[PDB]
């Protein structure tokens, strides 16, 4: 590679790994998203909630990949497994999956920017601080939040608690 | 001084304890809005309602500071005990709190009134008149208004109540 | 917590302690602003200088607080102690005291960075580089570039030095 | 009188005397202005402030004499003295010979509220709390702050300092 520089074999693969891990995270959340808008779960504001992270997933992948091509590193894509579930509970269950799903991706930027450290690959470290470990720990306060709410909600009376959330807490 | 007329060494002293119980109170009041604001407790509109008294409060410090100086009196700062709880329990115990809080700051400024009354010092009465005494019977009958609605909630879904109230009546 | 990831009790603890030497400064601030405002002092630029910064440190305690919320750790809040000296001096001698002030808060921060650097905690990191490390190094700057100001108008015409600095480098 | 009520006698007389130690205040001014008009005195910024001060007073009686028949008392008119001095002397001189006068005006004003209140008179003693106490406090604040500017600028040069205060601190 005629730009390549302190771009180590270890990053390049660590971040197209991560690029799978971010794609999968979209197809789970795509996933989610239709499951809320079935006619027999029906709740607006939870698939437009799932749906908007799919893309901001999507768009993790596409800056990691451009990522790796500023540095002369090389794009390998490997297949996508489906999402863990096919059907996602109650809103409650659907927002747990969600928080282990992103405190997964929250360790893996960890381990690639504890990595980059060990490399003293300082843009790397830059580029996750900038664009992903807030972005990470925002979402993740968030979707705690809701939870709290959720479960606030629930008391004996699920279905009231779950149609109130969705109305006055998500946007539809 | 140059410019202190009419101006009671008593009244000095009693306005900068007042500033004391002010600062008291804004701290309490930021030790409130970051309780509502952890991620398992949750609800935002308690948050600022919370926060929103802290800045008040500081302002009504500032605004005791000046008139200190416009009156020739010196400022004298002390230690600013912490606030009494670092939980604080529901939105209900929170709003019980702070009208037993706002009711101490209402008797603090009644007694500096009774105060500059028997000094013959009408500027400090006006002063007080002015800025602080209808303020305060506005504030502490809207945390009263507050707790009659709160309290209306609880029935036997008390988090639901809690919900409702936060999204219904406080400002997110 | 449903929420805390990778937040270790150390920098907790630590981000509480910043957190009462940000309140703290605030209050040295307050103080200083309030000498200044004295009919015997009567220096509103210098006035305006302190109150400003006792703005902007709330406004870092703030910030700390929201983050330790964001990360799932538990706001605590102590005693505040009042500020170090009830009379500030010259203008000269209270820039002096706010660029000591102003170094302790700077190795406050540097510690709590290298705190983050040893627990492997680059959010941490990241969050002190972004929004306190560069604001503190402008800020002892300007305090720098205003002390020489100041001592270089001393001469044998301390007033007159003292008012011109007032008048033509601060904002009135 | 048709609309006379709760008005006494002693209150009327002393708003009378009042009105003249008002239009004697505002006579004062008129002398102060027109002696920093001189071409060997030759101060534009102090003359500004002094016929500013002598409008103010003159309006003062106005609402005196408004409040005076608002009432249903009768105003009453007597000689009106000339000033204290032909020839005021320096700007310190000057501010030094205001904040006397300025003193002079709030005792009046304090001693009326007295008698108002001693006569359970409550308008009189709202009229004077909200147009008359603190525009006096906030004078006298504005000319110990100037005084105080105005002997730092003496030093050893005092024309340098008289010219400096003119220029940066008055307006013109
Ligand atoms: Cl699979
Ligand atoms: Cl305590
Ligand atoms: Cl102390
Ligand atoms: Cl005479």
């Amino acid at each position: 590679s005629q730009i390549r520089q302190n771009y180590s074999t270890e990053v390049e693969a660590a971040v197209n790994r991560l690029v799978n891990l971010y794609l999968r995270a979209s197809y789970t959340y795509l996933s989610l998203g239709f499951y809320f808008d079935r006619d027999d779960v029906a709740l607006e504001g939870v698939c437009h909630f799932f749906h908007e992270l799919a893309h901001e997933k999507h768009e993790g992948a596409h800056r990691l990949l451009k990522m790796q091509n500023q540095r002369g590193g090389r794009a390998l894509f490997q297949d996508l497994q489906k999402p863990s579930q096919d059907e996602w509970g109650t809103t409650l269950d659907a927002m747990k999956a969600a928080i282990v799903l992103e405190k997964s991706l929250n360790q893996a930027l960890l381990d690639l920017h504890a990595l980059g450290s060990a490399q003293a690959d300082p843009h790397l470290c830059d580029f996750l601080e900038s664009h992903f470990l807030d972005e990470e720990v925002k979402l993740i306060k968030k979707m705690g939040d809701h939870l709290t709410n959720i479960q606030r909600l629930v008391g004996s009376q699920a279905g009231l608690g779950e149609y109130l959330f969705e109305r006055l807490t998500l946007k539809h």
